[PDB]
């Protein structure tokens, strides 16, 4: 992905994020991918224990999940995956201390949407991620810091739909097989706005 971030703002919310993917031209991954984030307004300054997020991932004939780790590597980091069924879209945050199936994750994070999308090429997902940039799960604790200017994440994508799709608690995964990689996502003072506050406000959809 690129490290320099984009600058986007969703109509329908109005907000803004900085944002890293790649095209649909990338050899990188199929379909393209994009992942963005809104920051309180002092992130760059002190670190923010959240974010709301952006999500575009791709389908492919209409299957497939994405994912995100907050940590850069796929383990002792907080992972978001998320993925749609009907016209819903999932989440669940998850935590692996090897490269095998995550766990639930056991820390206090909440993710709740502002917004989704299916389609049948790509679904997208607005949210906050209450409490997710530090976490801890099974003694491993660890935590990404906004007033660095960098996010290092991870994200990767996967062709088959997980199993028990309407369980976020109870899917199973197959090894992602559509992509992968680990950037610096560099921020920008677009990523952080006195509108932060108004914007998380929004976040009222709380999809089990
Ligand atoms: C049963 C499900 C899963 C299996 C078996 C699995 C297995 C693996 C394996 C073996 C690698 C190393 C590939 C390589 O080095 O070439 C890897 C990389 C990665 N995985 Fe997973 N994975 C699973 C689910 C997840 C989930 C849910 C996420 C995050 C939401 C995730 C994030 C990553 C990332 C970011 C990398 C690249 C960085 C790294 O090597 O640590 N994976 N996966
Ligand atoms: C399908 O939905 C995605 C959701 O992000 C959107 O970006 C894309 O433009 C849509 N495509 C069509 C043909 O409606
Ligand atoms: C962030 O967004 C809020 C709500 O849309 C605006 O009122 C404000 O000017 C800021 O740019
Ligand atoms: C959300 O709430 C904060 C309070 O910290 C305001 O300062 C901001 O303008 C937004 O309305
Ligand atoms: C919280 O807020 C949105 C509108 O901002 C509602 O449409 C949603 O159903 C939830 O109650
Ligand atoms: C949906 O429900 C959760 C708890 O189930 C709340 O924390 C959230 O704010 C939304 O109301
Ligand atoms: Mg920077």
């Amino acid at each position: 992905q690129n490290n320099v971030p984009n600058t986007f703002t969703d109509p329908d919310s109005g907000i803004t994020f900085n944002t890293w993917g790649l095209d649909e031209d990338s050899p990188q991954t199929q379909g393209g991918f994009t992942f963005g984030v809104a920051l309180p307004s002092d992130a760059l300054t002190t670190d923010a224990s959240e974010f709301i997020g952006y999500l575009k991932c791709a389908r492919n004939d209409e299957s497939g999940w994405c994912g995100i780790s907050l940590g850069g590597p796929m383990t002792n980091s907080l992972l978001i995956t998320a993925w749609p069924h009907e016209d819903t879209v999932y989440t669940s945050l998850r935590f692996a201390t090897g490269y095998a199936m995550p766990d639930v994750y056991e820390g206090d994070a909440e993710i709740t949407q502002v917004s989704s999308s299916v389609n049948s090429t790509h679904f997208s997902l607005i949210f906050r991620c209450k409490n997710c940039l530090q976490w801890s799960h099974g003694g491993s604790s660890g935590g990404a810091s906004t007033s660095g200017g960098v996010l290092v994440l991870g994200w990767v994508q996967a062709f088959d739909d997980p199993g028990n799709p309407t369980c976020p608690e109870q899917i199973t995964l197959q090894q992602h097989d559509n992509g992968m990689g680990i950037w610096g996502a560099q921020l920008n003072t677009d990523a952080a706005s006195p509108s932060y506050t108004d914007w998380a406000a929004q976040a009222t959809k709380t999809v089990t």
